[PDB]
């Protein structure tokens, strides 16, 4: 697919970052090339509409790199975007959830009024690795009694089996790397 | 301006967050109401086109809340968006710049821009101007020309606009 090629050709892979042995998939060039960014958002939007029709109520974007994609994706679908943030950043009543990140623990947080019970959400982030981040997002959304229809990303690192961590919540990525 | 009203009426104010005495201006409802978000992006884009014509090469979005506006504004203008991040997140050779927040640092890849390229920086909120000022420093060290900085919200009592001078600044909404 030519649209997909526009995205794939703008991922830049850095070896041994942030640790020896790991390859970092840099999405910066996708952002920098407006045709590449437009293609990425279009491909995600087409998958979501083809899969869920009118069922999606909101997109949820994940702090921080997921913020690059959430609002544009929401806009393309005619939807609003809600935020899930690293803990400590949101005012008002919140819920939070730990997850393992690198060698330690981090927490995500959501405003308690971000969604109402029964609302249907799709979560977007730039990249799925271990799945810890996306899994925490799903936990939070579940605790608001929201229904997570699907999680999506630009990049998926398939050897880390993040998709399995999210099951039974469906997952879709544009691009896959070991 | 009813477009501007679509944005203003979706700012939510929280006293004493994160510290007693201040009022936090929460942009979350702007992002949640697609009409409000579209209005904000449209007002910013119209201002920038009216001020710079075709001279803007790139938008630079500031980690993290500025990431919510950078790509959409860039797309509206037909431009790419470059990233300025909190230090420690970017691969490859980088430059960084400290500012008072304790201390924090922003960072940019050395190859983010070429000398002479013209940039507009976007963030959600201008307060002291420390974050925006650090971004301008970084872009200047790449020999990029910062045409303007913009935000949705400006806290005027903190005099951030003056901190950035002579770089022009524009905000949609102003609060003390
Ligand atoms: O699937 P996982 O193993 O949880 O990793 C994926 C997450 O890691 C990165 O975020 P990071 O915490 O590095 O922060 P950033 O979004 O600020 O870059 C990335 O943006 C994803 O959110
Ligand atoms: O003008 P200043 O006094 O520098 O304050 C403005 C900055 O503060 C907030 O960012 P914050 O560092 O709180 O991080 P966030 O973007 O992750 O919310 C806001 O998003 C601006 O970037
Ligand atoms: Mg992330
Ligand atoms: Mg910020």
């Amino acid at each position: 697919d030519s649209e997909l090629q526009l995205v794939e050709q703008r991922i830049r892979s850095f070896p041994d970052f942030p640790t020896p042995g790991v390859v970092f998939r840099d999405i910066s060039p996708v952002l920098k090339d407006p045709a590449s960014f437009r293609a990425a958002i279009g491909l995600l939007a087409r998958h979501l509409k083809a899969t869920h029709g009118g069922r999606i109520d909101y997109i949820a974007g994940l702090d921080s790199r997921g913020f690059l994609f959430g609002p544009s994706l929401a806009q393309e679908l005619g939807l609003g975007c809600v935020l899930i943030r690293k803990r400590g950043k949101l005012p008002g009543p919140t819920l939070w959830a730990s997850y393992s990140l690198e060698f330690g623990k981090a927490e995500l947080e959501i405003q308690k009024d971000a969604l109402e019970p029964g609302q249907r959400v799709v979560v977007v982030d730039d990249l799925l690795a271990t799945g810890g981040t996306m899994n925490a997002a799903c936990e939070l959304l579940g605790r608001l009694q929201a229904e997570v229809l699907e999680c999506v990303s630009l990049v998926e690192l398939t050897s880390l089996k993040g998709r399995e961590k999210l099951a039974p919540v469906p997952f879709f990525s544009l691009l896959q790397y070991e």
